């Protein structure tokens, strides 16, 4: 058998604000696999955005998105969540979740990966002031 991810939570948000992500894991027991959320569409492939343990014992986040991102799953109910605040208008992108065997290359080719869910930030910062 393999191991099911369904992206889902994606939608759209001002640049400065906040979205929650969700991921139906299915399949092989995710409980025995770390998973990572990777992103692209802005001329990317999938990059390293956060990497999360089943326990969650160990969080790992990129520069890009560091301190403001947050991964979050419950193993009973077998839910993952990524928990998106200060959305810089740069994370316009479909986050696809990614699992298997982590290393430390990072070389980013995965053993399990899922659909890809679409998530858009409203940019234009928008504020004048003065001139």
């Amino acid at each position: 058998m393999q191991l099911q991810l369904v992206e889902s939570g994606g939608g759209l948000v001002q640049a400065g604000g906040s979205l929650r992500l969700s991921c139906a894991a299915s399949g092989r027991t995710f409980s025995s696999y770390a998973m990572g959320w990777f992103r692209q569409a802005p001329g990317k492939e999938r990059e390293f955005v956060a990497v999360v343990n089943w326990s969650g014992r160990r969080t790992y986040y990129a520069d890009s998105v560091k301190g403001r991102f947050t991964i979050s799953r419950d193993n009973a109910k077998n839910t993952v969540y990524l928990q998106m605040n200060s959305l810089k208008p740069e994370d316009t992108a479909v986050y696809n979740c990614a699992a298997g065997k982590w290393d430390g290359s990072y070389y980013g080719a995965p053993d399990y990966w899922g659909q890809g869910t679409q998530v858009t930030v409203s940019s234009l910062e928008h504020h004048h002031h003065h001139h």
